């Protein structure tokens, strides 16, 4: 199989990427099939990650009668690739979302589907409404709407960059601990994404005494992460009021608005009058701690007078800047291409079928590398020129990321 | 010249590489991504001083809207910072990711003398393959020794003739690099800023600041302040300081405090920050003070050349005759976000004018070419498409740059020879 | 794509109107999709504005258990065009109303559709029921009856006028203010609509004293508003009794009877015996307080007596006339062509799907005009004469504003 | 140089003479070609800005601002047509227009000739402009044709007026009507009124102000918003006040700030307005600003409010609440050409004591006043089939043929010889 046949038809089989990265690799093709349950209202959202160089394929949210989503599950791949490999590159990936059949006591089909390929991460999108998804790209090919749910949609992953290094999968390293639930893994680390935040710039705080403390929210921003991340920096406090106790806690909010993790940074911190008081941030959040994708981050601060009753107005001022380092974030395909597929009002008690094939290039771990042979790529000259020509004339040929399924069928029949 | 020929026409990329005022193009490398082309100008009239002499530090490979910095020499030896030259529109207000196709810049004098004799002034220009603080001589005469390549320096060019700085490539197959774009965020501070920085290919400086260095002084009221080190680092953008020093003393009652100074190109302190305050030492134990410093992009106003660490040691109460003493061990790490990216810091072009006559105008005017990705607000309106395909452009560029010495293609040109070269190559 | 193909088939793609209005612009196409939930009785009313130059498509109303209606939502396009553009013209628009509920057996589910296109405004319709729609016109190509929801109806926008200039979209202007909820915009101004209501022509009032005062509704009149308006004029009150005081309030009533906006016009206005007493009117109603469209207006004067006593006489008399300016109201398409689509008794659990596409000619705001190129229109001679030739012979060719969807599909096939 | 036919010729070469616009506006008119000649004294820094209105249907051609020593602008004067057109005509259209900005010459006592020019054509008003700096003007549009950069002042530049829209009715000039009055400085004119521009401003959406007493009261600015005016205004609306403190006094004043930053027109809306507790009380805005009160183009409006109370000590505090919305109506603002295209010529570093030479020709279509209609023949325009189609073809291939709005005088001269 050539490379353009594997790129335009990912269900054919894997081909090596023809480029300058020559390395001993194996070609493996993967599958992932789901019967995910429609919620009570009938509607929800599917967040694909085309381009992700690993086993994570996407997430599932269910829209409810309040109007806010609820996380169902992370859509994964059949084989746990970090359990048996170390490095990875995505050759191609295709998905298909259809609800073409009835449940037991239902005599009619319901449902329509919108789908877009937004060219940024998931927190960058303004409208997540059913109607407002269509205004996320200006391209005719990257979006389609009012598709019947019985026909379905087909997601095709087009290349974001070539000449990419191999990316380290989240694989466990051998380790011994007294904790039985001790996990030590080697994360993805090349090409990170760093968000800087100037939290306060000599911000003055004035709020009178309340017994138990006064809790405020300093800021709230929009980060993006599926994998491990860190937080570093300092906030510097000044005061004139004797005996204050400061507590701060970092929150990492999911896409559905609920709290994923919580981390107390300062516990029982004592101010000093006439001296600047500094608290550090040293957070490392591992990969397993993160269940659903992270859309926001929030710092809230709790202040309390040390035994001052009926008075003691307790002001302070703060200055400082922190940083959030997403490990492996700017690798093209980790976060920056997203595809949202929003089905609306399917019949209750019914299922939505997601099925796909993902073609990889791997390097095995030392337990498997003694049994499995790796070769260099089976070259052929002039495959990269033909690939670049097809990608350059993509508007004329009609090649697109998001199709309806009959168009991908007769395009596949015309291409074969 | 009359600056035109912007984005809309597409150029075969060796004409766009060697003549960036013709217009933009796409790079023939394998980084295949939907993007939009863009061509943008920057026209500056400069302000000379009493001495009439100064320096313009160009970054000809910088991805983004920073193009250069300008320093004016004084009656002493010390420079003074005027402004940073930048492009027409602010690119992080509209886009997220960026590469640099080409760039060309021109430093002339638009004064047009009326008589027989011209007006005063000459120009030295060089291209240095390294950072701004790595230069040993930044004087007017000291530029001509910075490079050994004959096509990368030119001397005693008259200001009425002028100079031309053509940007030749540092590498290819580079990724798109994230602009300093503002995030959507809410907060209590009205001056709350949060951006997403350039982060790919960082640069790290590891500084073993002390290895059992001991201090001793008699007690002076207010404290005794000593400067522990000073290294030459390089930053235009976000910066981070990590590490730890550790102390062991035998004297009771000492109180320690540390402060970080980031010094610009001209000696004047850009940023002062306190990393540790009111640290109390304990006799016979080990005393641990960390560094947790994050610096945003908007606080760097000028390029930074050195970094310091002063330490103020005090004593609680304190008689006039008392001993303060301690030991220090530790090491530090300075992390320049996006330092080792080819073009972010490393190619540096310096153009020194000297003795420009009173009432003369020095003009900087050039065109930069880009490959850009819109933000979520501009992607609702602008169509992004893959680059056009023509084969053999990359081999032809490799051939021309392989025979750059015989053809005589220079990074710094006198403008007459470049105008001749354009008439020849067209 | 030519103009005569983009006018009769707006799903094809946008063209620019061939006329004597030459201006640097950029052409654009927007898609709006809405899955609608049907109320308890099963019926409702969708009111489309088929020629509206901005980005307001329609408004959903639901018929209740009594005769009343209830406002659901304003149907809109995908993106908020005033956020990014200044000026606009509409080229074409096409909308589709059917149920995507796909019955399984032999027979279908419940539900029919009436649809008319009315040449005046919305508060000029005499009867707005299901049966009373199909009387509103006399043209046989502008109304259709008993259309099944499984087949559906299709609304096409044919021109009200050509050679008309652009209209200013309600964009925000740069402004600073102390109040953080400050809105300042530049809205549609050209071709105003002015109403003159002689509210009282020497009316006379007389009543006994009551605590809180006596409230009487002076007039009530049917006006039209989707965007901003203003009210001006005066009332001259003559009285003969000491101690009187007046206070007035203007209500703006929506299409469903509900009071949208109340404004205190004058308050604590004392009357002086034997002279004129002027109560001038100065109201500006911005675009953002109007959530549902305005179809009526009231004035209610609350008279009272200072130093009141039980059983005491109070009386006055008034003259005056008022002006109501609807900004951008006589522009063609803002208010004047209105298509109504009423559905009755759709089965339980079925959704009605409003989905269509609209084509524009747009001019960006100065933040977006620095990155798009705007240019003059394409030259095609004879497109205007061919458009006139098609529209003059419309009945012989059978070109309708409301279609059955199958018959417009047949028209589309033998027009390709 | 040595200043003072079909429609396309008079559109692309406006010094050739007037013509009639071929469209469906069949009206009896006369034809007129006007000139404007200015020698503009450069400022003390040698820098400034020249604003043009290329499509303006009247005698106002532009304005001139001189860049000061502390980075600010200062209003110099207004650029005008040689003949006062409202003095003898009623209605007007603009056929075409051309300008030229140049120095090319020495002040005397100076031995060298320095300076540069950047210029853009901007498709919005002057208050809609983001940067006014010398660098940042070149960013204001994305068209290759509509902008030019780094032009030597001895060469020059040329502003060509390409059409904003056709089938435009005749707009009415600001002409005096016959009137008598007691005040000798009594004026009465009939302004441009077709296609206005409205700005609605929700000033306070339940804003609650509170501050301590000071003698004389405290003064705070409720808003300021960017607007546009060369001709008459109308400010209308309402603000409703609510207080619980007893005995307050209010004061309100509208300012209209120019482009140089100084105040142009000021009007007192409320003087000595006394509040009442538990009662909606209100001040109305009834403002008519004439054309002769406007001396420079207007960029922003603002409202400063002064509160006070009668007989207050140093301790007691005063507070109120405010809701209300007001609307500004710019008469004739959305006529195309009156405010919407702006050409901006920022010259820089011309030697001090020198002049900048503005020369131009503008063609019109006019309808006389009743004093001049007795003596001047008006008739319909000459007919030729296919001039509008050739205009549409020329503007359809504008990017190919290299027709633009602002380009240097030498390329304009080569184009003018290549076309003629």
């Amino acid at each position: 199989v050539p490379f353009i046949r594997s790129l335009l038809m990912p269900t054919t089989g894997p081909a090596s990427i023809p480029d300058d990265t020559l390395e001993k690799h194996t070609l493996r093709s993967e599958t992932s099939t789901y019967n995910l349950t429609v919620g009570d209202t009938g509607s929800g959202l599917i967040v694909f990650f085309p381009g992700f160089p690993g086993s994570i394929v996407g997430a599932h949210y269910t829209l409810q009668g309040n109007g806010n989503y609820k996380f169902d599950q992370m859509l994964l791949t059949a084989q746990n690739l970090p359990a048996s490999y170390n490095y990875c590159r995505l050759v191609s990936r295709s998905l298909t979302v259809r609800s073409s059949t009835l449940p037991g006591g239902v005599y009619a089909l319901n449902g329509t589907i919108n789908a877009v390929t937004f060219q940024g991460s998931l927190s960058e999108l303004t409208d997540v409404s059913y109607n407002g998804l269509m205004s996320a790209t200006a391209n005719i090919n990257d979006k389609i709407g009012n598709v019947l749910v019985g026909e379905g949609v087909t997601v095709l992953s087009l290349p974001t960059s070539y000449d990419l290094g191999y990316v380290r999968l989240g694989d466990p390293i051998p380790a011994i601990g007294l904790d039985p639930k001790m996990v030590a893994t080697c994360d993805s680390s090349d090409r990170p994404r760093v968000y800087t935040i100037t939290a306060a710039d000599d911000y003055q705080f004035s709020s009178q005494y309340q017994p138990g403390g006064v809790t405020i929210t300093l800021f709230s921003a929009n980060i993006d992460a599926i994998t491990s991340l860190s937080v570093g920096g300092e906030l510097v406090f000044r005061t004139s009021v004797h005996g204050l106790v400061l507590g701060a806690t970092i929150y990492l909010i999911g896409f559905d608005g609920t709290t994923v993790i919580t981390r107390a940074v300062a516990a029982n911190n004592g101010l000093t009058t006439g001296t600047d008081n500094l608290m550090p941030f040293n957070l490392v959040i591992p990969t397993n701690e993160i269940t659903q994708p992270i859309t926001s981050i929030k710092l809230e601060i709790v202040t309390s007078k040390s035994g001052g009753q009926a008075g003691d107005q307790m002001s302070w001022s703060a200055r400082g800047s922190l940083a959030v380092t997403i490990h492996g974030g700017n690798y093209p395909g980790a976060l920056r291409p997203v595809t949202l597929v929003a089905y609306e009002r399917v019949a209750t008690g019914s299922v939505v079928t997601v099925a796909g094939v993902s073609n990889f290039e791997l390097i095995p771990n030392p337990e498997l590398a003694k049994n499995l042979v790796t070769e260099y790529g089976r070259f052929d000259p002039g495959a990269m020129n033909y690939t670049k020509l097809i990608l350059s004339e993509r508007d004329r040929l009609g090649i697109k990321t998001v199709w309806p399924t009959r168009e991908y069928t007769d395009f596949r029949e015309y291409f074969m």
